[PDB]
């Protein structure tokens, strides 16, 4: 075997460009918690020492007085001022300028706050820093919900009716042209209701800088939802995209490394969606057959490649039961929800963002070489027999600083929730069955404490229903998530 001892030495090892030994996390909350948790664990199984790589936490003084977890948890933290995410977490300024004082040489934002903000992966990259995550011209050309859709229908993938369907660019950096834009745009209401003829209802009038988003069910009411997100979001082109029908919100998850290699790793399906929320996300997407899914995999990886992505990203599309789908969008972060992916892919998923950011090459991340049925520490190229999803994970997000649930039930179920009191719990079995069943289990765990029970046994019932168990997709015009 080879051992490494640091990641100076690891970097030599496995090939990569700059070694990162302390990495600034610019969140809070369950997001730092993990960010921790999967890297140290990386550290241990790779170096035998968790604290390989540190961690630096910024630190407001409603998280300093609660003596929240995260603080104790990492290994030297800044106080930083209290107030709206301008002021801290979501102060770009304020990262670069802690990251460069420190120093650290690398940056990881998680989500929420600043990370999905272009102006941070500019600021740190200038400022000789990594960023976990994509660099900010593939950010820019997936900032623009106009850029992004027309970028996708020119690699011919499939879009949802609206203002710019069929726009198309000539196609190192790819690039929309004001002519573009002008024709996927309208400029006011008559253009608007001229637009929305080609279209149908019911439509989304849309803010293109922006929260900002209208739904609008016929032309008699387009006018004054028009104006209204005209003025919520001034300044902003806005377009206007259909509605899909009987369909759900899938995800295709992409890694990419930064010598142009992507790779798709499986995909989760929101499966009960409320108020815009995802209330359970499952992995993989069963809910689409192989055929259709692998093509959508192939359709982000393509999307994945030509902005230039880099770090681990989602590529959003709508499924219907008559087996059509659409591109929505590329979320340019992890969520919330990676860890059903992590589970059924075994792939750690900060770590290989830890791993890329010092520029290591994937098929020299030992998760990626075993998924790909590979040797684990080998060197030859991959070419991304399909892998197979190792089991199925339920989601679910739970309702009415960090209290953690070791579930008694099973150690199949974890969960968590926050104060600042809302969380997820996380389920696996060897099938969807098993891995609902084991999911219900715990809930009625959950449901003994007080705080828990009106809304957990409202959630059991929700997975107990033969549409969930069934997984039939609801009829019916589908919603926007945040
Ligand atoms: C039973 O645990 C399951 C079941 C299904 C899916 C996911 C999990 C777990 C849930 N989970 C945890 O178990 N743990 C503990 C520390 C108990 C752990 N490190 O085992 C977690 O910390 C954790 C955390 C911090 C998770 C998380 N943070 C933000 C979102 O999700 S999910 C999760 O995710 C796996 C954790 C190990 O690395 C691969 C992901």
């Amino acid at each position: 075997d080879f051992t490494v001892a640091s990641p100076a030495e690891f970097v030599t090892r496995f090939g990569g460009d700059r070694v990162i030994e302390k990495v600034l996390i610019a969140n809070n909350g369950i997001a730092a918690v993990k960010c921790m948790r999967s890297i140290r664990r990386w550290a241990y199984e790779m170096f035998r020492n968790e604290r390989a790589i540190r961690f630096v936490v910024m630190v407001t003084p409603e998280d300093l007085k609660a003596n929240a977890e995260y603080i104790k948890m990492a290994d030297h933290y800044v106080p930083v001022p209290g107030g709206p995410n301008n002021n801290n977490y979501a102060n770009v300024e304020l990262i670069v300028d802690i990251a460069k004082r420190i120093p650290v040489q690398a940056v990881w934002a998680g989500w929420g706050h600043a990370s999905e903000n272009p102006k941070l992966p500019e600021l740190l990259c200038k400022n000789g820093v990594a960023f976990l995550g994509p660099p900010s011209e593939a950010m820019w050309a997936l900032g623009d919900k106009i850029a992004s859709t027309v970028v996708a229908q020119t690699l011919q993938v499939p879009t949802l009716p609206w203002s710019g369907s069929g726009l198309t660019v000539e196609w190192k950096r790819i690039s929309v042209p004001e002519d573009v834009y002008d024709k996927g745009c309208v400029k006011d209401v008559d253009e608007g209701l001229e637009a929305a003829e080609r279209i149908g209802f019911p439509l989304m009038i849309k803010a293109s800088e922006g929260k900002g988003i209208r739904k609008a069910e016929s032309a008699e009411d387009f006018p004054i939802l028009f104006r209204q997100v005209q003025s919520e979001i001034p300044g902003s082109p806005i377009f206007l995209m259909k509605l899909a029908q009987h369909a759900r919100h899938l995800e295709v998850q992409i890694l990419a490394d930064q010598y142009g290699n992507a790779v798709s790793l499986f995909g989760r399906d929101c499966s009960i969606q409320r108020r815009h929320q995802k209330i359970v996300e499952e992995a993989p997407a069963t809910i689409a057959p192989l055929a259709i899914f692998e093509f959508m995999e192939q359709c982000a990886i393509r999307l994945a490649k030509t902005v230039g992505y880099v770090s681990a990203g989602t590529v959003e599309y709508l499924y219907s039961q008559d087996g059509s789908f659409h591109f929505l969008e590329l979320n340019p972060r992890l969520q919330v929800e990676h860890p059903c992916t992590e589970m059924i892919a075994d792939v750690n998923l900060p770590a290989a963002q830890l791993q890329i950011a010092m520029g290591v090459p994937l098929h020299r991340l030992k998760d990626i070489r075993l998924l790909y049925g590979e040797s684990p520490w080998g060197v030859t190229p991959i070419s991304f027999n399909p892998p197979l999803a190792r089991g199925h994970v339920i989601a679910a997000r739970i309702t009415s600083t960090v209290q953690e649930l070791n579930f008694r039930s099973s150690k199949n179920v974890w969960g968590y929730f926050s104060v600042a009191q809302f969380g997820h719990c996380f389920s696996w079995g060897e099938n969807r069955e098993e891995a609902i069943s084991n999911m219900v289990v715990a809930l009625k765990e959950l449901s003994i404490r007080g705080d828990f029970r009106t809304t957990v046994e409202y959630l059991i019932n929700l997975l107990e229903t033969e549409s969930f168990q069934n997984n039939d997709i609801d009829t019916g015009w589908l919603d926007y998530l945040i």
